[PDB]
DNA sequence: TGGCGTTCTAGAATATTCGCGGA
DNA sequence: ATCCGCGAATATTCTAGAACGCC
C-alpha cells in the first residue's frame, strides 16, 4: 500500500486547480512551489493536518526527494523545486517504489 | 565581541516599527514572530542576507533559543531580554 | 554534483554580457577582472551573497585558483574556456 | 507491532567575513 | 613596509535526527 503522502502529493501537484501554486514541471520529472506562503496555508491542511512548509519540506526529504537548485538563486537580489527519480507526471504506479526512510 | 545575528536579532525584535510583525512578550522573557511569510520577506532581509524564515529558526536554534509551545510562533533565550542587551555575551553559539 | 560557486564563475566568465568587467583571457586558460571596485559592486551581487571583492577570492583560493602575475588575473589548471566539463574535478580545500 | 505523520532541533557542506603571517 | 594565501568563526542552505502520537 502507497503511503498516504506519495498519494496526496501526487494528487496535489497533478491538480489543475492548484497549478498556480504548485504544479509539475514541463518534463514531468520534478514539481515546483510557487509562493510557499500561499500554498502552505491554502493547500497544505487541505491534505495535511498542518500549515507548514517545513513539516511539508521534512517529508519530502523522508522520501527520498531532493531540492533542484536554481543557478539563479544564491544572490542578493519565490519559486522551490523538488524531485525524484520515481516522482513523474503520467507514471502514478512508479509511487510503490518510492520507500520512506527508516 | 558579540555575534551579529545576537546584536541584529535583538535590534530587530526591540524595533517598535516591527512590533506588528515581530515583537518581545508583555513580560520580555521571549519573543514573537506573527505571520512568517510577511516577516521573512520583508523584516529578514534588511538584516540578513536571505528572506527566509527557516535560515533565521536554524540560526535561532543554532543560539541555543527552544520554541515554547502553544500565525504566532514564539521563541526564548534565558539571556534574550528586553532592555538587556549587554546579556547576549552570555549566549554560546554551538559549533 | 558541482557546487555553486564554480558553476556561477563559469556563467560569469564566458557571459559575454559582463566581458568589459570580467572575461576569459585570449587563450582561454584564465580570466581578467577590469576595475576590481565596480566588478565588486555591480556583478557580484547579482551571483553571490555579497558586494565583496575579497570574498570573491577568497572563494578562489579556496578552490584552488592561483593569481597570475603580472588588471587582475587568475587561473587554475581545470578552468579552460570551451572545457565546461572540467569543473567536475575541481575540489574545494577541506 | 511498526511504520507513518508532525514537530522541533541538529548535522553537514558550502559561503561570507575578518584578520594575520610569512615571504 | 606591502600583499597573497589561509585559518577560524559565523552565516546560509539543504538534509537528517529525535521525540512522540496515532491509528
Ligand atoms: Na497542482
Ligand atoms: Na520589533
Ligand atoms: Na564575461
Amino acid at each position: 500500500h502507497v503511503p498516504a503522502f506519495l498519494t496526496k502529493l501526487w494528487t496535489l501537484v497533478s491538480d489543475p486547480d492548484t497549478d498556480a501554486l504548485i504544479c509539475w514541471s514541463p518534463s514531468g520529472n520534478s514539481f515546483h512551489v510557487f509562493d510557499q506562503g500561499q500554498f502552505a496555508k491554502e493547500v497544505l491542511p487541505k491534505y495535511f493536518k498542518h500549515n507548514n512548509m517545513a513539516s511539508f519540506v521534512r517529508q519530502l526529504n523522508m522520501y527520498g526527494f531532493r531540492k533542484v537548485v536554481h543557478i539563479e538563486q544564491g544572490g542578493l537580489v519565490d519559486d522551490t523545486e523538488f524531485q525524484h527519480p520515481c516522482f513523474l507526471r503520467g507514471q502514478e504506479q512508479l509511487l510503490e517504489n518510492i520507500k520512506r526512510k527508516v
